[PDB]
């Protein structure tokens, strides 16, 4: 009945009964004959008596009714089509059974194609994720002009991480802040998923009514442009003084690796061809960048394969395989990303960078040697595990632990510091936000603290390419171990 | 002068000539003066006289130069239905070597044929309906897919025909019949048309400038064609053809070769659909075939860790490698499998005899430093294997131990055992001067003769599959030892 934020994680935010006012919609039966439904400001946008009963025909003329029928062989983009009267930018698309039709008064536009290929021109060249993810905030800041374009990454927690900003010289940065999972619903991410834009015209106008808002069943606006926006998200946006937004959705294996993210603080709206564009852009970014990030993955396993292949080659040289390792362990943290690593041989340690202190490594080789089934073991949250690993989580809050035996607790061990340590947030910790009646929890501030508190005493998680390159560092020592004993 | 002696390094970029279905007019860098035009100039574009040292602006005039030289500030442009006199013509323009080139021809599609290769889910199934597909779309009377191989060699993997059409399915040819400038032009080139096989050429006028410098018509869709060729088209009875370079890795895979049995030359709109669709197909083929790739590597890794599992509780690895060897030829393509331990034979599949492993364990010994070893040409390293080449030309070698000759083998049939040929032997050529050489029966009778005593090649998969095999043992081998 009313959202608040004790169930905001649940709203039907895809049936809110209402649109933005930048256009008008009409809901017609899945042939298009009959109006069923229409926003109330139909009327004033379009210049229509009393329009549900009435066929299409009636309302719209045949002509126009025809060139959308033809259209209906993602919802249809359809600029600069003539009305019975002037030109409206329509979207078309069926779902659930219904056509929604949706209108936007036409200005004056390029073709969305060059508009897309001038942007697209400038990141194909890009030739790593790094240079692709910082060059696009400012291509598309200047091209669409908002005051701020953000590129957060969703965590494996599905936290966001802002990792590019262009902006406003006035405005505070978010670069290098996180949200936490909850700040985004799970219904806002499904959409998120089946719609390339979400465009907010105004996070404070009035909303315009779905008449009827319930039929003789609610509307279904999942792939509605002019959908109206969640209470929770206009309270946040004004807190924030955003009055506008425009999201280009990142899917990267199929699933939504995050967003472009354009801000505004005044209302604004982007004509239909420039959302073609960038339309267009975001199916291009999304592909150039999966590309760029199966090279770098690519390139960090062969960087991995070569250094462990000259350190077999170095081993069938050496009698003493403890002391080998002794002067060679520190080479190890080179493997993948890592804060410290050490060394645990017949319980004698040596460290290099953050670890833990030597007194608590008998406890945590214990542990990985109980926990294991003789390969690779990891955790980003220590104290979780080992409730004594607390006290040391500043230094070591996880930890990947690669067994050298099975038949000895002897393990080559990786670290990684508390990622509050590690942040590199460009922010103002003196910016402060106003609030509505929902309070503080609608701000960056209170989103930041609370995504903080999610990853108190964890490190950053062991990703799926860090535990590949584990395994070839595991095989690789069981390759010098055997070629040892085969030959002495 | 061309013949079979020399037409492995034929100059063909530089050929002095075009084909008849359009005109060239080769001005300076600047576009400002005509040096060259090819003789049918004066018909197709209605002007008089020697066009050399002509103004562009003249030939031309101010309208089509200014619109020419503004498309030139941008692969060729390709400007379809161009205004004249107010008559069209479809106009390419490139520069290469300092010189513009304009080709004229006397004057939607692309997303319905990706649309149809867009949902295939796997490479068989995208080869086998991109010849169908092209073939009902543009028109040819053939349509076929070939593959390199890694010799260079060609496979032909698709094919539509008329139904009156021999089939050259299944049928290889060797390396030079595709010559090297060749090979270079068609990675250079998304198409490479030929209007007419047996059209007289038209000459470049002039074929060597004042300062002795041919013409460079490498990105030119009009350069004529090598007569070798032609005289090789008019003996199969094809008239026409068109190509799309198929581009993986960067690398040039194959064509798409469409041939016609009278002349053919698609309309420039209806090319630029076909180069669309090409560049589509390249990148949709590059996908599938990571995704095959990574399948493959997968499964190999999926069994080897079950074998790891299965070895842990055993006391005997040697008992078990013997009772299980056979399952390790599933990890790739192979003909046969064997264990070779403690000098005792252990074979499946197509191997050689028993008689015959003391010596090939010998030379792996002897040939490796420990790691994979492999070849598919199995006579070269030991002449005595020629005797059972007919079973296996090709042996994969995977060490069990550094200070004992053991090993996994894998072997390959010689590759004409496992030949699939759809076509007819008693199909037969009329020839010219140049003789039986330029013909597909010959063509595929040299490449037999290349690959005599050779099994298909062990490639960078099958070697990434060995390695993981190797590396898996030594790990059985040695939690065996930790443990007993
Ligand atoms: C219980 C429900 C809540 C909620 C819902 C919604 N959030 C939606 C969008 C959204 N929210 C944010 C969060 C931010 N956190 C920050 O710290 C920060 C900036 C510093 C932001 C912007 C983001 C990032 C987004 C994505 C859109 C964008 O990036 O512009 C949302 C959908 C809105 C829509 O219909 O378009 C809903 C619903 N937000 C909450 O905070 C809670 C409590
Ligand atoms: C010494 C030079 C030779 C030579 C030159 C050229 N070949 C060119 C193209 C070409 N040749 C073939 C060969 C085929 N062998 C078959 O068995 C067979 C059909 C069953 C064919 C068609 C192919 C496949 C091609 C590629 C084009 C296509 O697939 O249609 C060539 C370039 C021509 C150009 O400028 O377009 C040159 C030059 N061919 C020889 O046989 C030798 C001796
Ligand atoms: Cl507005
Ligand atoms: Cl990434």
């Amino acid at each position: 009945y009313h959202v608040d934020l004790t169930n905001c994680d649940r709203e039907p935010i895809h049936i809110p009964g209402y649109i933005q006012p930048h256009g008008c919609l009409i809901a017609c039966d899945n042939a298009m004959r009959m109006v069923l439904r229409h926003s109330e400001n139909c009327g004033e946008l379009l210049g229509l008596g009393d329009l549900n009963g009435r066929t299409a025909e009636d309302v719209l003329g045949k002509k126009l009714v025809h060139d959308l029928r033809n259209a209906l062989t993602r919802p249809a983009m359809l600029p600069a089509m003539e009305t019975s009267d002037r030109s409206f930018d329509i979207s078309l698309h069926r779902y659930k059974s219904t056509t929604i039709i949706e209108f936007e008064p036409s200005g004056s536009d390029a073709q969305p194609l060059g508009t897309a290929r001038k942007m697209v021109d400038r990141i194909r060249e890009a030739d790593s994720v790094e240079s692709l993810i910082s060059r696009t905030t400012r291509l598309v800041k200047a091209t669409l002009g908002y005051d701020r374009v953000m590129i957060f990454r969703f965590q494996e927690d599905g936290a966001g991480k802002v990792v590019s900003e262009a902006k406003q010289p006035e405005l505070e940065s978010f670069l290098g802040q996180y949200f936490p999972a909850s700040d985004i619903p799970q219904q806002a991410r499904a959409l998120y998923l089946k719609n390339t834009l979400r465009i907010i015209s105004d996070a404070s106008g009035t909303r315009i009514p779905v008449l009827p808002a319930v039929d003789v069943e609610p509307l279904d606006l999942s792939y509605a442009h002019l959908r109206s926006v969640s209470p929770i998200h206009c309270e946040y946006l004004r807190n924030m003084g955003v009055a506008a937004s425009m999201s280009i959705s990142v899917i990267v294996d199929g699933a939504l690796w995050g967003l472009i993210a354009c801000h505004h603080y005044s209302p604004r709206v982007l004509s239909m061809p420039v959302r073609i564009a960038a339309e267009m852009f975001g199916e291009f970014f999304s592909m150039h960048l999966q590309v760029l990030k199966q090279k770098r993955r690519l390139d960090t396993i062969n960087h991995a394969h070569a250094a462990l292949d000259r350190f077999l080659r170095l081993a069938a040289h050496h009698a003493n395989i403890e002391e080998l390792l002794v002067d060679s362990f520190q080479d190890f943290a080179d493997l993948m990303p890592c804060d410290g690593v050490g060394l645990w041989v017949g319980n004698n340690w040596h460290g290099h960078g953050a670890t833990p202190p030597h007194d608590a490594i008998p406890r945590l080789a214990r542990f990985v040697a109980s926990a294991s089934e003789g390969r690779v073991w990891a955790t980003h949250a220590l104290s979780q595990a080992i409730p004594e690993a607390e006290i040391y989580a500043g230094t070591a809050a996880g930890m990947l632990a690669i067994p050298l035996s099975q038949v000895k607790s002897d393990y080559l061990l990786f670290f990684r510091k508390e990622i509050v340590q590690n942040l590199n947030w460009a922010g103002n910790p003196e910016k402060s936000y106003e609030t509505g009646p929902m309070g503080d929890r609608l701000t960056p501030r209170k989103s930041f603290a609370i995504w903080k508190e999610t990853v108190r005493l964890q490190a950053q998680p062991w990703s799926e390419a860090d535990r590949e390159i584990a395994e070839a560092a595991r095989i690789a020592l069981v390759e010098v171990a055997f070629h040892h004993s085969e030959h002495h």
